[PDB]
């Protein structure tokens, strides 16, 4: 053929920079002075010429004792609370626990390895003493930073230079789900965090040092209830990622229910309504006893129907002995702002109730609930339905039950429910200086940012860069200080929900995350600079 | 020190290296994304749902990532609906991008479906839910059967493969999208009950379609090839399908669908949101079950005088023909006796030939009577029911070919039964696991292009594209997109090799089973290498 | 319509075209899906399948795909085949030419590197049709259906498509498949008739892949990583490989060997693989003869057998173990009953019992009158997957001063044989993890040494996998586009071996699991150079 063609059928083999890999795995040194946990480890060798992958790894106790405790799901990450890579010229990269994880959010292993197992998340129980709730494990947690982007071409170099990276971390409450029984004291005291970095070192010979560009996080929190948040000095932004966190200070960070290990939306409801069950329908021999004043428990007729006001449940339960009756508990949590305002009932919430009463056990078994039942009901804190607000006595539960409830401190939970299922952002306002760079009703946003990144777990994020990631300067929003164009001012329209529903005073706190282009520049040690 | 002697000795020069440890960093073109949301013009020219978004803007230079919402109302009344999963693509009948120098790409609202299968974010997008996809009941005339909701659909284009390098460029011309819109009929699962007629007349599609525009300084535009898909339906049984004027052809897919065109499109059972094959099987045992076996003071009543329920013997096994079913439960009454329909449906097409039972189907039934209900709770069900029983229209089991009655049903049963108008159906099957393509020929003109016995072609499309939902699929192209010219299937029309002639060998059916009489049609799916040229307007040019 | 602070943003440097390419017109050539039958050649009478390649069209391939005919079973018994049925199959594939042996891989390395493909996985056999266990109950009845499983011999020429493609220069492409025993692939009880299945059993397979016709084909040499495995000694915490010169990676992990048992273990969970799958199998099984309804004493058990009343209190109190047993409907003239030692371990005669049902602390039903038995609700235990990997000769095995199986004749007509040839570590889901210590000596020094399982958490990082091994990369440069990175070696120095030690964690004696025997398996990939001058030939890079 007279045309000239690529081969498509053969390739030239390049000889590749000469040199070695070798996992170093390096114990730190613990410093305790808010007395927060810092592990500070040092790197520095004449051998390790690049390195990348940094891989830290925790040695979670043996938990001995009473009560009911679990770690959240992915430990590892939510015992992070700040991670810095320095160097003697300064801080090279550092991120906020936080947004480690969330970078880290798609990567399945990576969160498999930080701890997410029935062993580690369901909730134990201990009945003795000395009686073991966990048994001892390791976790292992990946820090992505922008050296392993591309792999060798993308490791940190060392020009001599000592590399130290240190990393603080959260209180044990945070990552700790236990109950009132639980002895949490001797528990916070008696912990210590146990860790040991690794990372994947190079040794090259003759190494040809080139400068590279990295982008850096930084997030703004918004004061709690303002739908504002402004990031300053904003001169070569890649991308721009808007979320909400819901802040339980207000509250004892206590739930009435948790699904352990099982963590879909489904697993959380039904862990829920396996809880209000025992309170919800009684097997008694005359009217329910251990129960406030406040309570209403109405027998059940001979019809099967129990008419709460507008709302009908069906309860229906077989072998119930001839001295006992069947009773429902008409108002098991209720919220109210006035006497004569729309009342917020989960007993209303139940349609149908079947299950047969054990005589061996003395126990109802249930077969099957018809409710309407969502994540939000879940991620209730007890606080609020015992609220001022809240006109009723609002918690009409057995003291059993009430016992039984959990503290949840986890440090990264987002939205208003436990799953961020819930958009609470009705309108999203986004401004370079003082002129709209963009707005948007819809999630539309989001959508992209879960389509482009093939994400499930996804953020209402602007992304300047669509330019590849190797060999190439990335694409970014350009700053006019002159024009007063150097800062980015987001507003958020909160979505109205209704004040007689408990989730209404859930206080909410508006986070904006800021990529930030900056260069290495490896000349007389390593050190990077904010592009301007 | 940290590094160990061996590798310090191994290493501590002559030959030329490729730095492997550093690159250098390419300025790329000056440019600025944005996503942009667009309102269209609703048509209705029979009476189908056209929305058209007209593109113009000098400083939208370039696009590609089409997002299509869709405002799903509050649907009240009484009832059983409930929408198709994925909802969103299930929508769409047909997409047009076009331009002054006429249509760019075009696609079916299938084939853009096949083409967005893997992606479970975009399917999820589309309508995904158990909110959305269970099938939900109105009790009252003003009772909310489901909230309104907003659904996205990704239109996957082959603007998309590169990012910015295969996005489509706006050589300062209008770009019109227009989307086409399947009856809402299709989308929608209900039952008779429902006030279907109402719906259809309020029934309005609310489309808004959003993109990724890139505001490009000094855009150095170069010609592109893009692939497009065009599909032939073949005629209702027949196995045979041709596709004219293959002159570049990247790739060619066949499928199987089923045409209920001489049913009600009425079925017994759907499982809702839980869309595996199991959970199918579940579903439509548990409405057989309130019939299949009953619980009663003396015979029981309400069923047709076709039908033969038989008192379960002590021992528990009752006889159907060859077949024994073991019947068990417990806390009955004394004065109630347990009773098993033994033909709650059945085919025959010969007054005393073989029959096809769905009772014979059950070995072991067990369970324990309620008192407190008045019903049976089912424990444990031993039996043979598949994917393909659950498939079956209703209309087939009552067709003229059968000398039975065929449904021997209650009226109560009858009536749960649920309209399933689907356009995405593949197969014989709601799963399409039931393959019924025998042997595939594929021949470009007169000579055979490729022959197979097993789903070869469909094992290589599976394992080459990362899918679990492929098709019997020939590629012709195994070079890199966008970097490369596409290689193609030539033609030589002279010798008559224009045209791609697919004949399949469907698998023999037993004509005593209700799904013989399922129609069905052969698809191909063949995609043309076109030229993209920018100069005087967008325009694209067919490989010949 | 642009926004007025984009327009502005924007409205003499050299800069990269990123929203147009120069379409390059490639190699003229042409893809054809081939399909070819083999011959079968029995001669320990293994199966061997050969399929020669010669055509003068054909200038390349790639993509291997081994088609298989699974028969219909027919008959009386428990019969299903083992999860990823194809790959299990396969024991030794062989691709060769005129000048020698090209490229081979061993069975279970194959299957190691095709171990996160899921849809490879899929079409090797895992669906409840063929992988969950089916009863026959006539001889004439049918057990399985007949069924086709296609395996993807995943090779080095499959990793740049066309680029990395094996060339044909008009040579002879021989690709031979050595196949296990239907012995491994099959899980069935003793009522099943094994012997005739064996006998009337034939493989019969098709090896498929994608050839190309390529006009004026431009042929370049290329550079090709290859496995070679070394099998310890039983029991050794030690394994060595020779002739270690270009060396890009070196994966260590653990396989039981069940030569010293009869390969029979109580249950199997089926096509559901997961870790609580395995445990509620196992705890199903037990169930049938740990709680005993009954009218009197319960019979059809063991003299050692002993099975006690539950009192008023619920309670049953085995040694410091207490097991709360409530059943409801329960007859009048019947009683509840507990095997408190239905599997039972000790090596001294009055010393430390490993009970089975000492791992029971809740169990409550209630007693089905029409059925006559009773139908279990909930059941509290401490079961693990170790507990589940206990082959039945163990229970009953010489060490042990007690009977050891209590269980009914029943129960143990229900014991499953798993002849898996790809289990890992000591239990079916290698779970837990008994090397305590690894180290690996290249020549005389020591090259690598972790406590931890830091290696295979970078394995299963770097993989994004969830079934990694103990591995040690030394190549992290990018395949095909470049040579890859080996450990080189010394010779004169002594250094041209990787020798591996590891410290495995030692189990209590009295525990059935300790003597399950242990095979340290060491995975080495060499660095081979193909030169396609004169036929195709491949040279170790020494």
């Amino acid at each position: 053929d007279s045309i000239k063609r690529s081969n498509v059928f053969a390739v030239d083999s390049q000889i590749p920079t000469l040199y070695m890999p070798q996992y170093i795995s390096l114990s730190g040194v613990m410093t305790n002075d808010d007395n927060q946990a810092i592990a500070s480890f040092e790197i520095r060798d004449q051998y390790i010429t690049a390195l990348n992958h940094l891989v830290l790894s925790l040695e979670l106790p043996e938990v001995k004792g009473m009560g009911r405790f679990g770690y959240v799901p992915y430990v590892g990450y939510k015992c992070i609370n700040h991670v810095s890579i320095s160097s003697c010229n300064g801080v090279i990269w550092e991120i906020e626990g936080e947004e480690l994880y969330n970078n880290c959010i798609n990567n399945t292993i990576a969160l498999k390895h930080s701890g997410y197992s029935s062993e580690l998340n369901d909730i134990s129980i201990g009945l003795t003493p000395n009686d073991t709730i966990k048994e001892p494990s390791t976790v292992y947690v990946y820090i992505k930073t922008p050296f392993d982007v591309e792999d060798t071409f993308s490791s940190l170099k060392l020009s001599d230079s000592k590399i130290t990276v240190t990393v603080t971390f959260n209180p044990v409450s945070d990552i700790v789900i236990r109950d009132s029984s639980f002895d949490f004291e001797t528990f916070n005291k008696e912990f210590v965090y146990v860790p040991e970095l690794s990372f994947i070192g190079y040794m090259v010979k003759n190494v040809q040092i080139k400068p590279s560009f990295i982008e850096k996080p930084r997030r703004v929190i918004g004061q709690i209830n303002q739908p504002t948040a402004t990031v300053t000095e904003v001169h070569a932004a890649t991308s721009l990622s808007v979320y909400t966190k819901p802040y339980y200070g207000n509250t004892d960070n206590k739930f009435i229910s948790y699904p352990g290990y099982s963590q879909d939306e489904k697993d959380y409801i039904d862990a829920y309504v396996s809880r209000l069950l025992d309170d919800l329908v009684i097997v008694s021999d005359g009217p329910p006893t251990g129960y406030p004043e406040s309570a209403e428990i109405v027998e059940v007729p001979e019809d099967g129907i129990v008419s709460i006001q507008d709302a009908d449940v069906y309860v229906k339960i077989d072998n119930v002995p001839d001295n006992m009756s069947v009773y429902l508990h008409t108002n098991l949590l209720m919220f109210g702002t006035r006497k004569n305002s729309f009342i917020y009932n989960i007993s209303k919430k139940f349609s149908a109730i079947t299950g047969t009463y054990s005589d061996a056990t003395k126990r109802t078994i249930f077969a099957h609930i018809s409710h309407s039942i969502n994540i939000i009901d879940t991620s209730i804190p007890v606080s609020l339905w015992t609220s001022q607000r809240n006109v009723y006595n609002g918690d009409n539960r057995s003291a059993e039950s009430k016992a039984k409830d959990l503290f949840i401190n986890d440090p990264f939970i987002k939205g208003i429910d436990f799953k961020n299922k819930t958009d609470i952002i009705s309108r999203l306002e986004v401004r370079f200086g003082n002129d709209v760079l963009y707005s948007e009703n819809g999630p539309i946003s989001r959508i992209y940012n879960e389509l482009l990144t093939k994400s499930n777990n996804g953020t209402r994020t602007l992304t300047f860069n669509f330019t590849p990631k190797i060999a190439f300067r990335p694409t970014t929003i350009t700053a006019n200080v002159s024009r007063g164009k150097d800062k980015l001012s987001v507003r958020v329209v909160y979505s109205t929900m209704d004040v007689n529903h408990p989730i209404y005073y859930v206080q909410k706190q508006l986070v904006v995350v800021c990529n930030d282009l900056y260069k290495v520049s490896y000349d007389q040690g390593v050190s990077i600079t904010k592009i301007m």
